[PDB]
């Protein structure tokens, strides 16, 4: 399927968050901004009917990449 490095500002997938009993859920969420800094890429993401206060760094491991929407 699709890459890492196609992912950009304004895509929409599903991200790995932990929720308030620590169990996986896989929440829309859109990519705010990415950043190449470190050798890896790190990935700030909204989760779509949260809170901004829950808004997350992440890493590839969380993104579903079977399942993006582009902007």
């Amino acid at each position: 399927m699709a890459e890492v490095g196609e992912i950009i500002e304004g895509c929409r997938l599903p991200v790995l968050r932990r929720n308030q009993d620590n169990e996986d859920e896989w929440p829309l969420a859109e990519i705010l901004s990415v950043k190449d800094i470190s050798g890896r890429k790190l990935f700030y993401v909204h989760y779509i009917d949260f809170n901004k206060r829950l808004d997350e760094w992440v890493t590839h491991e969380r993104l579903d990449l079977k399942k993006i929407q582009f902007p």
